[PDB]
């Protein structure tokens, strides 16, 4: 990248001959089961025209994948994490601005193949034309929500999943006979409904074992600011969907409702640029 | 590259034993939702015969993917980002010149395969001849617009997209029955038109979540210039297309109009070579 | 990662110009055959706002794959390791907190391919539509159990196995004629039941030769704590399943019972932050 | 390479413990739209027996892909860049010589596969013999023209292109019905001829957005030369082909004429070895 | 690994600013043809709380692949190395413990692919469902035998082999007509039995040319031990199988007997921690 | 390589703490169009027991691919470079010896695949056996001719080429109807013979644009030699084949004659070990 | 490897802060055409308990691929290199021992794939079961012959070769009609027998152009030995096979005889540990 313009590698980078004062802040929200981790670092370069503060948003959001309620032997429910989010807002009153952030949206790709085969038989000369298209489909998509001057956020959504090594079912899939089969253990089952759900081990790890974020947001502040202090708010949250299945006297049918429950864990941090330390 | 001519690696690069004064400038255009970031760096080498200034054009352009208007239950519209652009113009009056830039146009590639199979049966001896051709098709193409002495620009266009895991539709696709099906959720749908659009999550991330540029333009100025100051203009913009679909009493039909709306965000920066700092 | 924000590589890392006092603690639980290894390291940075202690949880858990009992020539049993676990709990009374941990849950992936071929014959014009989906299936899955402020744990489960190069059988597989064939050497066998089990060499290595963990948990403590001492508990364990097979007078039938035996090996370690050493 | 002869890496390279005086020279030929960039570097080693001067020939040649003229609604023309060239000549009078250059011609490669399958049916025993051959086909080929003592040149030619994801058409392709279909948007079109050309976005980037060279030519001069000064000439150029298509009352037909227009941009540079600087 | 917890690379490693006293000990057991090599190294860190001694168990075990005896022209035998082992035991009396070891058991993997193709003919609409599963099968498996506090061992077993580019035969394979064909040169042979064995060159190299181990076992000792001396025993061995084949008057038949001969080469080494040298 | 014997990387290499006096010698043979480049380097190590001199044989041999003569409209000829060579001889009188050289002969490789498929139909149970073999076929082979004490040489030969994306024709190919079709543009052509040759652009680059060698030969001389001077001869050459094609009144026929013309360019260099410089 | 035990990379390696006295010895055996090269290095570490001497066995063995004799126009012969060897023996009287050596035997690998496809037709429900197995087959195998305390040797054998892009023939192949076709240019040829052999260019390079070894053998000697001097013997050799083919009045038949000629080139070197130099 930088070496392609004939500039020596690392010349344009910053942080040289400086003393970065790092730190760490761990919080746990037992009500929502959302481990928090806000590792930061104050990079003060005399060459750079503004101060820096890279905020690492590590942590973990519990999957919370369990049957919330059961109604008899012919009806049951399941709540699973539809999407995890990590928002890092900054009051519009303050003069600090977010400079960069990572990861960011990337351009997809797909391979296209074309075929043209014709043969002869002894003579029924035939012709065949065919084209195939392939691409990768991650189970969860790390989408960077549109950032602005004071707010930056990420989200992880549910792309689709393969059930019992058959079919990439998704939230929008529907089958007139069986309905949505996203987490349906057996089709013509005879077992109790509450225990007719795909085992969490078979499902994706993030659904039950949780999602561990890893995001960065470097925020710069003017060096001649009147007040060297800016509070920041960091928000985690997960969105859960209710997956209902019931027996139609012939086979199980399953339905999924999108964005049923949403729980947000908000924390406020005070940054002291002069002291180069931010406190919980 | 450089090591192939027997020259020691990094010998021909510049920026050694020098003090680059980097910087940062963040602006947000809430009217157009276009985050801006003009990280720069002043590389002053005494060996090099001219001054340097590498301008990083980071930032983000919001996708702006939403149904702008709906007309009844049989007609609706959708505006999506057809192409993002980043232009970095320089007044022709000034004597500074752009030296390099990155990324640049690259040569495509494709694999070609040929087949020749003939067998016998017991005897209907047959012969088969076939050839296949495959290549990668990115959803968005990063095309570097033709640069000149005072102006350099980039653009990102819409190559094509795969809808519902079926067919790489593009802006020019047309089907006599259904028309352009670029963002058509369902063919024989019975739902309201305003809500018959492909979910933004299913579509590419750049359409709704925005595009984050990353470009570089090193501009050099004569060391004995009469005036050590040159203002520069940096322009972001996105081009949106209107995607109309209506019901023909039998099935949905969709049409796409190219380059319907264009919104440009222009900023002017003043560069002070003597002070080695450029201000907003 | 860090270099993408234009920050020099390693600037935000910690541990510079400091003297880490490492160590080692080896224990063997001959009753359960679980080798233990708690290599640690005390990273005390004056820049960092808290002390650090990275605990490596190396060791080994014996597979314990043997025929526990046999009942005649028509019935036998087999106990195999269903899942290994490594838990690192910390008393809620103490003020130390776990900061990070590794490895962590990762997002799966799968390739999707679509085909569309139509030809002509001389004319029985045919059409073919087909799609294939492929993905990797590790025998054992390293799932990170939901962590919290005081407790972090890992587990390794039995995804599935290929028997005699035919079929990826798993714990839930069932065949009405033969039943679960997870470890069935021969279908229409005539040998003694106790010796009709898949040879441990043919099976996966972890089943019989054991599993060697490799996990890390960095725990940070406030620098101004009233008492510089916190005891910690580290737990290994394995879960074994009973695999019964018997003769139905026509062919062997096998059944598997999940989570039959569980054996836990617990050790308590005292950490002395002031001395920078933790003793068994 | 060098390490395979047991010689320490970099021992045989040059440029150590020396002060290379680099530089830069930017010119723009608005008449032909050919950005120029002649970044150089004077490597003076006391160990090496001759002076060195590596000339980087960066820049850009505009694609110039547009419909030059239209004659009614049944005839039109198109001029596209057939091949870009970069020549670096040196007067035969001077005593300086070109030592090395990069890139250089490389040996192609291809995979060959052979098959032999015979089966039986119950018995019409058949036999099948088949072989397939695959290789990569870049759209543009970077051919290094035969160099000599005083002249070195490169050229980039048009290998072939894939049109509408169907067929790798080239300049020599011909079809009796439709003719050369290199840039034919539609076969049985009914639109005006001037607007029946493949969209430049669909075509390769280099055709319309231009080609950015990157070449190196190290030239050495005797250290005891009578005069320490040698002027050099650097030439860019592009060759354009006229692509005519007309309507035959039943379908469009297209023809291509090779090497219709050629425009050369020549610049002369004076090198001062004693001063270690070359001026425009 | 270590860099993922934000810790600088190599911070948690040991051996810095210390003087390791390495060594070497070569022995040859001409009776069993087992070259021995016990390269060691005494890593004494003042920061580490215990001494270290990494024992490299290099060497070589001869294949010993030859026809041990022949009985007429219709019966012959062959002894081949079924499995190589390397054991490093330590007397239970001593207080030294093994800390780590390498290589260790690794989790296998396999790719699973599913297909679903249905077409139409003009109309005999057909449907096709198919799934394929692929995985790698090394000829020899390096299994780490269950380690303990005082004993660590490795073994290399015979997974399977491909004979005459046809079939991956193994020790358990059986064919009612020909029997086990692991090393059967020809099926309907007419040559003497003693010379009807697969040429050792065609077979795997390890069978005849031997196996060269490469293993490591770091053992730590308390720094305040009463006596600074611990003797160690290192054992090599190979297990050979007798492969008998005889003529049944119509075709050759081969049978394999497992673990026929076992030869162990044991050596005892005395370690002097105070002197930092261990003698044969 | 060296690190596998536990020796620190680069320990056994030479050239440390020494001053290598490099150089350069450029010659051009306008009669044969063979650019020459003999970059050298005198590595004098006091630890090494002999002097060293690595001779780089860079340069370029022009392709010389043109129709040498035409005889009417039914006969024509073509001369193309059959093989390039680079020989570096040393007089047998001198006491200097060649120590090493690079590149060297490498062992080829090929993948072998075997298949065995049998199915049933409802029942015409069939069986299919098939095997495929694939390998890479470079157009030109870099063969190192057998070296000796005083002479080392390389050669590049014509393996085969693919013509019009159909068939890998070679010098030995023959077809009874059309003959050798190595460079036959059209089969049933009606154009003049002199202009019925494959365009040089379509052919391989080395045929017309030339071949650029890159070879190394380190030669060592006794340190106590009576005379510190040894002259050396370096020879380039190309071998050209005459490709004749004529019309048989029905179709073109082509024939190739091997090794028709050979042109050698020889240069003699005098080496002065005491002065550490070799002159043209 | 070493870093996995938490030991810093390179800690356990040797050769630090020491002065290795390298060397070189070149010999040529014109009688057998076997270039010799015995580059060595004396690594004397004060930490290591024994001296070291790594012997590089570079060189080259000429292929010697030519028709040794011809008997009329219906019989001819060909001698080709069946296998190259490099032996490095050491007198049993001396006390020096070989410590290590490289390369060493490696474990092969192969991929196994299984298929199971069943479809329906409208209904002739069919079932298909198939498995494929693929692996790489180098033309020449570098087998390390069983080493011992005083002797270490390598050999390179002839695995198999592909003739005319058809069939991997080997020394053991036999066809009742044509016989062994290893080097048979044409089957139903009518040319003289002496000139009916596969062109050496088409064959593998090592057969005619020779094989260039690259082997290492580090030998250690006790530091308190009574005499600091040990002579060593290094042996090259090649084994040639006689390939006879004759005409049976209908087609060519070829036969191969294994190990017809063997030529050994032996050299004796005297090592002076005290002087740290070994002389020819």
């Amino acid at each position: 990248a930088d070496s392609d313009i004939n500039i020596k590698t690392g010349t344009t980078d910053i942080g040289s001959n400086t003393t970065v004062k790092t730190g760490d802040l761990v919080t746990y929200d037992k009500e929502n089961g959302m481990h928090k981790k806000v590792f930061y670092s104050f990079i003060d370069d005399k060459n750079h025209n503004k101060k820096l503060l890279v905020i690492r948003t590590k942590g973990t959001i519990a999957g919370q994948y369990r049957v919330y309620s059961e109604e008899g032997a012919n009806k049951s429910g399941l709540a699973w994490p539809s999407a995890f989010k990590v928002q890092l807002q900054l009051p519009d009153n303050e003069v600090a601005q977010i400079s960069d952030y990572y990861p960011r949206n990337s351009i997809d790709t797909k391979e296209y193949m074309s075929t043209l085969t014709y043969g002869f038989n002894g003579i029924g000369a035939n012709v065949s034309i065919g084209h195939t298209l392939k691409y990768v489909q991650p189970d969860f998509k790390t989408i960077l929500e549109s950032p602005t001057d004071k707010k930056v956020g990420w989200k992880v959504i549910f792309n689709n999943m393969v059930n019992q090594n058959w079919g990439p079912y998704d939230r929008d899939s529907w089958n007139p006979v069986y309905g949505n089969q996203l987490f349906m253990k057996t089709r013509n089952g005879s077992m109790k409904a509450a225990d007719n759900f795909l085992d969490p081990n078979k499902a994706s790890s993030l659904l039950s074992s949780g999602f561990s974020p890893d995001f960065a947001t470097v925020i710069t502040m003017d060096r001649k600011a009147s007040k060297q202090q800016t509070n920041i708010d960091v928000i985690y949250e997960r969105v859960r969907d209710d997956y209902q299945l019931h027996w139609t006297s012939t086979n199980w049918k399953g339905t999924n409702t999108k964005d049923k429950w949403t729980d947000r864990s908000s924390e406020r941090y005070k940054i002291d640029w002069e002291k180069e330390e931010m406190t919980n």
